[PDB]
């Protein structure tokens, strides 16, 4: 059924890219609510209609306001199956934190309340491969959610895939994001990460791990990438159900399938 916040709940802490100390915070809503962010004396609705900048983060923004990286949260909401919440963002950007959701996860799992009311799943009939910049993600229907992914990288750690199932969300909440130093720069150079540090962003080296405390998983990296795989299949503001496939997939190539699925479905 419809679930809410038991209690009024709120974090702080600065912005991966921002660099800026912002705070959120989250009060319970109307059955049929669905996810809306709140800033300035403006609502804005969380779905992937509203997505108005894809990047190394998802971004959305409406009437001149906009909130970047909201797909973690987005993530955690999706896993506890969260459809009435307003979190209103302070700032321009959600914070970071450690880089996983494992602390919205703790404290929201502990004041989730039930509402009376049926949830509306969201659930694939026909399949779809979207191909772009040499990635490629296939979607296909089923009667329970699964998410595949392909990491491929060049470091010491090679390839690597881990397929997310019902009943191991356990697994895919702890993993922070993480970066490679080769790419770090990149990232710099397009005024990005500005926030990045390594308490909040994992860094891999071509053959040493930057953090003292090593890899949280043999698949910490790619676990996070499903995390926020799911990030961006939430923007459909209900729980997706189907099995999803993705090959070294990003942020925008991974909205499209929702794009396409969401005016797909569009008939019913
Ligand atoms: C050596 C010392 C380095 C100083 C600290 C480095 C800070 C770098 C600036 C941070 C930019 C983001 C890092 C990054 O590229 O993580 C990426 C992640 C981005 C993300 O989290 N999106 O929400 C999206 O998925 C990919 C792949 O999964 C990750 O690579
Ligand atoms: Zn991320």
């Amino acid at each position: 059924l419809e679930k809410t916040v038991k209690e009024k709940l709120s974090f702080e802490g600065v912005g991966i890219h921002t660099g800026e100390y912002s705070k959120l915070i989250i009060h319970p809503e109307k059955e049929g609510t669905g996810i809306r962010f709140f800033k300035n004396g403006v609502y804005i609705p969380a779905r992937h209609e509203f997505v108005v900048h894809t990047n190394h983060s998802t971004d959305l923004g409406f009437k001149g306001q906009r909130i970047k990286t909201v797909e973690h949260i987005l993530s955690v909401l999706h896993l506890l199956e969260i459809t009435n919440v307003t979190i209103e963002v302070i700032g321009n950007e959600i914070p970071i934190l450690d880089g996983s959701g494992w602390e919205f996860y703790e404290a929201i799992r502990k004041n989730i309340l039930n509402q009376n009311r049926e949830i509306d799943y969201f659930v694939v009939e026909e399949p779809i491969i979207v191909e772009d910049e040499g990635r490629l993600i296939k979607a296909e229907p089923s009667d329970t959610l699964e998410v595949t992914y392909e990491g491929e990288f060049k470091n010491f750690l090679g390839r690597q895939k881990f397929t997310f199932v019902e009943g191991n969300e356990e697994e895919i909440v702890l993993a922070r994001t993480f970066c490679f130093d080769w790419e770090i720069e990149h990232i710099k150079k397009v005024g990005l990460g500005k926030g990045g540090s390594l308490k909040n962003t994992l860094v891999l080296g071509k053959d040493k791990v930057y953090n003292p405390e090593g890899l949280r998983y043999e698949n910490e990296p790619v676990r996070h990438k499903v995390f926020d795989l799911i990030g961006d299949l939430y923007l459909l503001g209900s729980p997706v159900k189907g099995k999803f496939y993705s090959f070294r997939g990003g942020h925008s190539l991974n909205v499209k399938l929702v794009k396409e699925l969401a005016k797909k479905q569009k008939l019913t």
